[PDB]
Order: structure tokens, then sequence, then C-alpha cells
């Protein structure tokens, strides 16, 4: 694999096992908050302070969100957000005992240490369609604030939808202009396209949202939308971000700023028919899907689900990355830290 600045497993399987990681960067504290689902199935945390002059990240205690969970219900997919303009911490969550899945989120204004109560947000959030599906989720992984003037909150998800035929899953965002006070859901992309994420990229002069989604195909699927995730104009296969058949495996994807406005990165198993080689793959010419690179080489080894956030300058002057992922048959999270230097040397 390449150079990285720190490679150690944060989670590991013992008395519970480790899985679905979702990192998030809360720059002004120079800290990172790594979430997973402990699996009687709850949410853990670890929340890591940045030393760049020592080129490493501590990791604290692990901690379980006490609250983020209903009686009854098991959580899952931990999705993180952290409100510029707040300086709230969002934790949507998918809660589990015909639908009867439920859209949650809990809230924290002193950096994750504690939260405030769940608020099921399912039925303003959906809408009559919650019948229409068989289950849902989002994420995971982190969520996406974005530039317009509202600051709106951007959250991923998928659908599995019923028209004899088994649901059909579609990718969408749940949109929020009031900063989480209420929620709207957004379009559909097209038909079998599950977990993804939203990066935001703005080029020319408008904003654009930009998602990349796990699909049943041999190839990636990404979606674009103009009007901040109310609608995906068009969804293209990109043939050179492959998708293990097997079913595929969920991939991660942000913006960072180009060193010449944004580029994309994005991690993802590289094996074409295994769950293995975590890749990172950068996007100069965002969101041109034939300007996606080859993968370069992060992890050898069964990899399987990622999550990637921006870190700001690294110690190299050039973009760094934090990448937390699933490993060694799912026997652990790890998390990675490297620059863009060490990942895209020619770039
Ligand atoms: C909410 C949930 O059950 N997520 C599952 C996910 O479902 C994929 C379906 C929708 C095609 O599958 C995997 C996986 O290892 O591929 C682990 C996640 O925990």
């Amino acid at each position: 694999s390449l150079p990285v600045l720190q490679k150690e497993s944060v989670f590991q399987s013992g008395a519970h096992a480790y899985r679905i990681p979702a990192l998030l960067y809360l720059p002004g504290q120079q800290s990172l908050l790594a979430f997973a689902e402990q699996r009687a199935e709850l949410i853990v945390l670890r929340r890591g302070d940045y030393d760049a002059p020592t080129h490493q990240v501590q990791w604290q205690a692990q901690e379980v969100v006490a609250q983020a969970r209903l009686d009854g219900h098991r959580s899952m997919n931990p999705c993180p957000l952290y409100d510029a303009q707040t300086g709230t911490l969002f934790l949507f969550f998918i809660a589990i005992p015909a639908n009867v899945t439920r859209l949650c989120q809990v809230t924290s204004t002193d950096h994750g240490r504690t939260w405030s109560s769940p608020r099921d947000l399912t039925d303003a959030a959906i809408g009559p369609a919650y019948r229409e599906w068989s289950t849902f989720a989002v994420g995971p992984g982190h969520c996406l604030q974005l530039n317009d003037r509202a600051r709106s909150l951007v959250v991923p998800a998928y659908a599995y939808r019923k028209l004899i035929q088994r649901p059909i899953p579609s990718a969408f965002c749940f949109l929020s202009h009031d900063h989480g006070r209420t929620w709207a859901r957004g379009h559909f992309v097209a038909q079998d396209t599950l977990e993804c994420q939203v990066a935001e990229v703005e080029t020319g002069e408008q904003r654009v949202v930009t998602l990349n989604a796990r699909s049943h195909l041999r190839a990636r699927v990404q979606a674009q939308s103009t009007n901040d995730g109310l609608d995906f104009q068009e969804s293209q296969l990109v043939k050179k971000l492959v998708e293990p058949p097997p079913q595929g495996c969920q991939g991660s994807v942000i913006s960072f700023p180009s060193p010449r406005a944004q580029w994309l990165l994005y991690t993802h198993p590289t094996h074409s028919w295994q769950r293995a080689d975590l890749g990172a793959y950068l996007n100069p010419r965002p969101p041109a899907p034939e300007a996606w690179s080859e993968p370069v080489l992060l992890a050898k080894g069964s990899c399987a689900y990622s999550d990637l956030q921006s870190m700001g300058t690294g110690p190299d002057g050039s973009p760094l990355f934090g990448c937390l992922y699933e490993a060694n048959d799912y026997e652990e999270i790890v998390f990675l830290m490297f620059t863009l230097k060490q990942a895209f040397p020619a770039e």
C-alpha cells in the first residue's frame, strides 16, 4: 500500500462485533469522532485529538451513545454531521424493532460529549410514501451541509420501493433548510441504487451536489443535482469504479479544496469480484464521470465499508485525509490518515 501518517484499529471484535463506520471531523477542535455499530445493538463512539507535530491522532475510550436509540429497537447506520453555523452536532440513525423502520436524530452542543434525547423524524420526513416502501436507511457515513443561503442539511439515503417483484432500491436525500428543524424527502435517482453519499462541488457558478451510490451492477452509479439534492438530473454508471457483483459494497466520497475549487476523493474495495484491497480514487475534474482516476492502493486484504473526512492541510502542505474502514473479515474498523501528496504524488 502507499505511505500513510497513521494506521491503527479503533474498534475490535471481542465481547461485541463492530461494523458500519462513520467519521466526523470537528475543524475548530482539531479532532475526530469515530462512530460504529456495536452488535442488543447500539452505536458506539470514539473521540480522537489530532496532533500534527507528531503526525498522529490519539483515540480516547470507546463510548456508547446511550441516547441514540428507541425502546425495543436496534440502532443502525450512524450518519454524523456538524452544523457550522450553529455549532450543533447531528447524529442520524435507523431504529428497527411491512415497513417498521424509523428515522431518528440526536444532537450535541458540546462536541459529542453528551446528547439530547432522540427525535423520531419518520412521519414528517417521509409522508405517505412510507407505506409504499419495505424499509429504508440513511448513509451510512458522514452527511453534508451546503453553501446555499440556508446552509441546508443533506442526509444521503435510499429506500426499497414496491411497485410480483421484490422491492427495488433507490437512493435519495433528506433535505432541511431550517437547520434540521423540518425535513423534506428528495426525489429518487435511477432505480436499483442503494447506500450512497453526497459531496458538494462548486464548479462554474452554481453548486453541484454529486451522489455516489452502490448498485447491483459491476460498476458504481453517480448522479448530480443542481437544486441542492431535490432532483438529480441524470445518473450514469461509472465503469472506472468497480462493484464486486456478490452484491456490491458501500463506498465513501468527499470534496476538498483543489491545490490550484474542489476535487473529489473516493474510497472503496478495488477487487473486481471480492471485497478486498481498499483503494483511493481521485477526481480532479469533478463531477465528470470519465475524470475518475485509476485507484491507488491504501490497504491490502479484505476491506468493506469505509468513510472519509477532509481534515484540512497536512504536515506536507497538501490536503489531509482521515479514513475509517472495515477490515480482516469484519474483525475491526481501521483508522487511516494520509495526504494528497502521499496518495497522488503526480497531482
Ligand atoms: C441497514 C442494514 O442492515 N445494512 C447492511 C447492508 O444492507 C445491504 C442491502 C441493502 C443490499 O449490508 C451489509 C453488507 O455487508 O453488505 C451490512 C449493513 O449493515
